[PDB]
Parts: C-alpha cells; structure tokens; sequence
C-alpha cells in the first residue's frame, strides 16, 4: 500500500470514449509508477500519483 503519493482527487477527466473496463486492483497493481483509482467509467484505471 503506498508507492510514493496518493490519488489525484479531481475528477475533471472524462473520457466520452466506449472506455468502461477496470485493468488495476491499487496501487501495486499499477505499472510503472501510476496510482490505481477511479477516474473513468466507475472502474480501477491507473493515473498520475499525487503528492
């Protein structure tokens, strides 16, 4: 739990694109270095870690 920030608490992107499919379970789940949150269509997406 925990990589080095947290959740950029927003929601001010939205993609209108058919994009409705979760592909991380937290931020472990992750690759690279991205935070695992909800910030799409209601599912668990990766995005930018947060200080």
């Amino acid at each position: 739990n925990e990589k080095s920030g947290s959740c950029p608490d927003m929601s001010m992107p939205i993609p209108p694109l058919g994009i409705c499919k979760t592909l991380c379970n937290s931020d472990s789940g992750c690759p690279n270095v991205q935070k695992c949150c909800k910030n799409g269509c209601g599912f668990m997406t990766c995005t930018t870690p947060v200080p």
